[PDB]
């Protein structure tokens, strides 16, 4: 009969437009490129549902976290479209929050209730990411250790790969 003030709960592929279009603002408007494309989402969101996270509010997605699996201590090229079901680390794809809402904790609260949501699975051990240099002190504060420069290419952007124990 009405539409939660907020509500935290974990993806299916319907929302998967909702999390394109904050992808569009939040990534490839500013590097013409972004972590996944529509089809993308649908494929996790589809085998691995459990493994993604989003904030609504009054009925709209504002925030999202998108991952899979993965079995091997640090990222490859091949990781950014595989889910290892036997994996013990939990690979953040892609973590963005809308652009009318950030700057007020959202994406800390997510992070936060995502590391202990997928942290609460005994199989996963370990939470890791890609992300550009200037991010690097922010997951720290979650208890993600800087791994060195990652593997993964994309256009001409560089990352730092994030390794968070479990
Ligand atoms: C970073 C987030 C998720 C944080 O959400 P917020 O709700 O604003 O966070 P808050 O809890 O309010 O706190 C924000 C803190 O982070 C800091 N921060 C936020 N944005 C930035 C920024 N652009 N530069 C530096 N610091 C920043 C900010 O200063 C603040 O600290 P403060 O308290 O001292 O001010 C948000 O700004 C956002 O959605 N930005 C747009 C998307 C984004 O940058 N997502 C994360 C990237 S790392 C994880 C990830 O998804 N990696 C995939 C890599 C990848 C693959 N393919 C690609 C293609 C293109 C591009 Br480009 C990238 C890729
Ligand atoms: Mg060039």
């Amino acid at each position: 009969h009405t539409l939660p003030a907020n509500e935290f709960r974990c993806l299916t592929p319907e929302d998967a437009a909702g999390v394109f279009e904050i992808e569009r603002e939040a990534f490839i408007s500013v590097s013409g490129n972004c972590p996944l494309n529509l089809d993308e989402v649908q494929h996790f969101l589809t085998l691995c549902p459990e493994l993604s996270l989003g904030w609504f509010v009054e009925g709209r997605l504002v925030a999202f976290i998108i991952g899979s699996l993965w079995d091997e201590e640090r990222l490859t090229q091949e990781s950014l479209a595989l889910h290892r079901p036997r994996g013990h680390s939990a690979h953040l794809h892609a973590l963005a929050v809308h652009r009318s809402f950030r700057q007020q904790g959202k994406g800390s609260v997510l992070l936060w209730r995502y590391l202990h949501h997928v942290g609460a699975q005994p199989a996963v051990r370990r939470a890791v990411l890609m992300c550009e240099d200037a991010l690097v002190p922010f997951y720290q504060r979650f208890g993600f250790h800087p791994a060195g420069p990652c593997a993964i290419v994309v256009g001409s952007l560089t990352f730092t790969e994030m390794h968070c124990s479990l």
